[PDB]
């Protein structure tokens, strides 16, 4: 009869609106501790740079139109501070008031809160901010004066890069600090290397493998673990989030992985008539069928819509997620879906990988740009665990396609069968996504064996020899161009193991096939020189 | 062994190169009656306009590099004229020579040929051309002179529109003539209307539902059945293609639908050691499991690679196709996959449809443009039969996604579960593809009932009343209550009346439908709403 929703953004409002469409007469109350509901908080970084000109553009729907269209009782500046699940009352702080509201059903969608980093002097710092809501933006925009020159972003995740990009676009000298060994920890190191290059190309300093230990001089100085210092006029904390579970814990709502709220197949908690959705809940990673946290807007919107279906008596299941993310870094796009190689192995999965470098559309049609794709799959069954993409254009499309293939339980053997919208302006007859399947098939079926960039030095140190098959146009390397290899194939030593490489793995794979059938042990360098020079520029 | 391949483009060369990678020692011979192999014939329309500047950009791989890289014996200007499946010899004409070549395996990839319509004066016409290869292009370049002003394209399919767009960019007065009732026959009428609007916006005259009766005055005049005449300095015939099967028929190779070559699960014909791939073979439409011709480059490339796997002893199956097509019409993109509503019904399928009007990315991020998506699905199981898209941006992505959903046999119940690359510049948290699944679930589950544009008049004639819920800022016998006032003014309606709700988009009229349904009032939603209705039935 009476449904109260805690949280008035992605999860909460999606439930509230769907609830109204399913139950015209139900009383639906939305509690939002902040000043606005349905604010496009995902667009906040682009307002800092000016790409979103007016702040009103970020208020999706006003509270006046929400009551008119859906007759919702929305209550900003209402912070819920306690839940009694047995009496079914919540306690709310509103300005100076302490209010008590009874509920019949309760939907928890409080989202996530910023990780409080373990940095000394944070309380005395005056130029350190997070950017997750309008109150945060208000503080950040008041600090961005003409005298502000240097900014530092701590945390190089997808959101951390959007902050750094848009701060650079404001004319600031930006430095990016990541604890992990590379930017975009969600990506694998060799794919993240293309992003670091784009940041350096645009005068964004990157500091990896080093954490922030202290804020000195009221935040004007940031101390790193090595003792290196950074000057900062404005510091943005984007070091990840943790579920906002303090209220749930105090109410006896059970939590699990990383403090997320545990829910069953119908989004229900361990408490009677209390459901949960959004960033605050533990979801099922469908690739592993194990618990995970996937703090993204698309799942949150779906979960809110589906918990409304549940409460309204429809049979709807909480099925889980795989996770699909994307960020634009100046003239480059980086996206991923599912599990990276590192995460796949960390989950106990048996993995193989292949790297493909293509174009977003036919090369003979002008404007074609390079694409880098990676696939992580099972080396016998062909089950797909994840994919990563780097490129100026066409990356969102390829990763969206591969996300859909994972949802459909398609294996590498099915990727060549997919039919895409091919015309010279839009793609290639054999799309890069088709090629991932062809290349992956050759590895499973034994027609190709590849070597990874992180294996090359050790393989060469053990006695392998690098065969460079580039056209005349490494040191201890034999150089026979592909066009001459079939005739000069007798110069090679048949008792030697070779690792074939070109600029792209296509021409080296053709050579590998020649050598294999001539009785010469040969492997393909996955990604070839183009990838190796990017991630291991020194070796 | 020795493998001979007839046809040296998409299917044939894809087979030849894959065979070489699998069998270094095999003799591979490619016969091509034309002057080049591996020519990017799909780009020929864009060379006409100059968007592809130099013709060499269209020769993918030169003849020298093919023998250097793959040690292939490629033979252009070699037309095969007979096949003896028992002797295992083919007869080839090369200039003045008649040659005999023996084979162990034979791959047929002769492709398709233009359907020549029965228009009078075709042989005496001097300004009429097809554009399917370089020899065709050589003839067309003689007609693209400084004195050429008016051009006519007969046939408004996907390729026909590419011809019209690129001819217009050449500065010519272009007219398009289609026998069918609307441009892009593959699309449904209400979706094709967006394409005709873009054509007219760019000064391309469109004549639909009429055929060409005669080419008069050596082609400078084209007369239409209505008696109307068209002046033309250059006429392109793009009225579809038919399988090039003359060689197969003469050799005892069985043929099927529309003359296509019949092949089994391993691309093999009824003759021993003769295989076939490409536009020339009958494929299985996977949505219906029925025979079909899907003359597209992506299937042809896949088929050629897989018949090589077969001939080399690998386990590979000929699984079929669904068909995915796209065309750019100036500032618009039109794409489709699977079966249109019309084609689904013609195949005997039980169909329902839903139309979604969205944006390619978040509206609060600048540059967002409109997207029109249509879904054709089964109204009980949710099986997806096809989808169509219209828009300046994001259409290729959405239709590729939905094509992938069909391949994985995802239903409308799975579309809301898909997770896409959402960031303000690239999409929406609830993507238009997600939204298709939500709206389709409401129909299957009975929470919404919709009325199609072609049903409206009959429903209103039977007693239903149109409820217009647009904000007052036009239909005839329509009750007008804006959505923002409907909840309070809900008592003005007649509860013994059936209402059909409409707005500019189906989202707000669906919300209103939900109000009425729960107030005990029979209500349905107009699918596509006023925006789509005004486009197809002005
Ligand atoms: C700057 C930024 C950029 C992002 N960009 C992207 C992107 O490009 N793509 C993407 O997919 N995701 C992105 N996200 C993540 C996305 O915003 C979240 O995954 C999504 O909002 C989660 O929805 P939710 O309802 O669980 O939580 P939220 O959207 O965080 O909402 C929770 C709400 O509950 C309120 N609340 C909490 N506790 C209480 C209480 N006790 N009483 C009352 N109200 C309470 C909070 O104030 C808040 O309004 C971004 C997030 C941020 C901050
Ligand atoms: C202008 C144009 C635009 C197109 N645009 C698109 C598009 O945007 N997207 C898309 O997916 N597809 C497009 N296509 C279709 C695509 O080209 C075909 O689907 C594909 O090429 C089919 O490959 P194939 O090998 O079966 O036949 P083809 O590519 O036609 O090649 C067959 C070859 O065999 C040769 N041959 C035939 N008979 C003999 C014989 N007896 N002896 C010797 N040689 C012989 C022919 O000369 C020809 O070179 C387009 C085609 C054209 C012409
Ligand atoms: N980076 C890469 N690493 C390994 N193999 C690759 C790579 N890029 C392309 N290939 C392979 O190289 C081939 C590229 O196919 P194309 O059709 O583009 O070229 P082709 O005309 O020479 O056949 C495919 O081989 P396959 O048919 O034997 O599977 C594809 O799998
Ligand atoms: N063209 C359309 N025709 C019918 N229904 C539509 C259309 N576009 C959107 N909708 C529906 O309208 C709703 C759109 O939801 P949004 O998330 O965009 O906005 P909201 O905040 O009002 O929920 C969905 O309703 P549902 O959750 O009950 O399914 C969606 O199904």
């Amino acid at each position: 009869g009476k449904i109260v929703i805690i949280g008035g953004v992605a999860g909460g409002m999606s439930a509230a609106t769907r609830l109204r469409r399913l139950m015209e007469d139900a009383e639906i109350v939305v509690m939002e501790k902040g000043p606005f509901v349905s604010f496009a908080n995902c667009g906040l970084p682009y307002y800092v740079s000016g790409e979103i000109a007016e702040r009103e553009q970020l208020l999706v729907q006003t509270p006046e139109a929400l009551k008119a269209r859906f007759n919702l009782d929305v209550r900003p500046h209402h912070e819920v501070v306690a839940i009694d699940p047995i009496e079914k009352v919540i306690t709310v702080k509103h300005e100076t008031e302490i209010l008590t509201e009874h509920y019949d059903k309760l939907i928890l969608s409080p989202g996530a809160k910023p990780f409080v980093p373990p940095i000394t002097g944070l309380a005395e710092a005056k130029n350190v901010f997070s950017l997750r809501n309008v109150p945060d933006l208000d503080q950040i925009m008041t600090a961005l004066t003409p005298e502000t020159k240097r900014a530092v972003v701590i945390g190089a995740g997808f959101i951390g890069l959007e902050m750094a990009e848009n701060l650079q676009k404001r004319g600031l000298e930006v430095t990016l600090v990541e604890k992990a060994p590379h930017v975009l920890p969600p990506l694998d190191e060799e794919m993240a290397a293309f992003v670091k290059a784009e940041l350096s190309k645009n005068n964004v300093q990157v500091i990896t493998g080093q954490s922030a230990v202290a804020f000195e001089e009221e935040g004007q100085v940031i101390r790193l673990e090595d003792g290196q210092t950074l000057a900062s006029d404005l510091t943005i904390l984007s070091v990840g989030v943790q579920p906002e579970n303090t209220l749930a814990v105090e109410a006896g709502v059970a939590t699990g992985l990383r403090g997320g709220i545990v829910v069953d197949e119908h989004y229900q908690t361990n408490q009677p008539d209390i459901y949960a959705v959004g960033d605050a809940i533990v979801v099922k990673q469908q690739i592993t069928q194990e618990d995970a946290l996937i703090s993204l807007a698309s799942p949150a919107n779906r979960q809110g819509r589906q918990v409304a279906d549940v409460i309204a008596g429809l049979e709807r299941k909480n099925q889980g997620s795989i996770g699909t993310a994307i960020v634009r870094v100046f003239d480059l796009t980086a996206a991923s879906t599912g599990l990276s190689e590192r995460a796949a192995k960390a989950a106990g999965l048996t993995t193989a990988v292949v790297h493909i470098s293509g174009k977003d559309h036919a090369g003979y049609y002008p404007g074609a740009t390079d694409l880098q794709l990676k696939l992580v799959f099972h080396p016998t069954t062909g089950e797909i665990y994840g994919a990563q993409g780097i490129g100026a254009k066409g990356v969102d499309k390829r990763i969206d396609i591969l996300a859909t293939a994972i949802k459909g339980q398609l294996t590498i053997f099915d990727l060549p069968e997919l039919e895409f919208t091919y015309a010279p302006p839009f793609g290639s007859a054999k799309d890069p996504v088709n090629m991932l399947g062809y290349a992956a098939m050759n590895l499973v079926e034994g027609l190709s064996e590849n070597v990874q960039w992180y294996e090359l030095s050790n393989e060469l140190a053990k006695g392998a020899v690098l065969l460079d098959v580039r056209n005349p146009a490494f040191k201890n390397a034999v150089s026979i161009p592909l066009n001459e290899l079939r005739e000069r194939l007798e110069e090679l030593d048949k008792s030697t193991e070779y690792i074939v490489s070109c600029h792209s793995g296509l021409r080296s794979y053709i050579a590998e096939r020649m050598l294999k059938q001539a009785g010469i042990s040969a492997k393909n360098l996955d990604g070839a020189f183009a990838l190796y020079r990017m991630v291991k520029p020194e070796e």
